């Protein structure tokens, strides 16, 4: 395929693809990395639909890898032995 045809829609990766279709200007690369202040600027200065805002939050959240996908000895006994 063409690599220089990554202007619209699929500008970078699959996540970028849906983001661009969702009117997201800033690349997912940035969104994962945007600090709260940049994230505040986003909501403050710019304005999008709910769908679009949801993705920004999502990429941001996944970029902030603090989901605790470690062993994590916790007392969260949902249904485990």
């Amino acid at each position: 395929g063409a690599k220089h045809s990554s202007r619209l829609e699929a500008h970078l990766t699959r996540d970028e693809l849906r983001a661009k279709a969702l009117h997201i200007p800033f690349p997912v690369e940035k969104i994962i990395n945007l600090p709260v202040v940049d994230f505040n600027e986003m909501m403050s200065k710019e304005q999008f639909n709910e769908a679009q805002l949801a993705l920004i939050r999502d990429i941001r959240r996944r970029g902030k890898n603090k989901v605790a996908a470690q062993n994590c000895r916790k007392r969260k006994l949902e249904n485990i032995v």
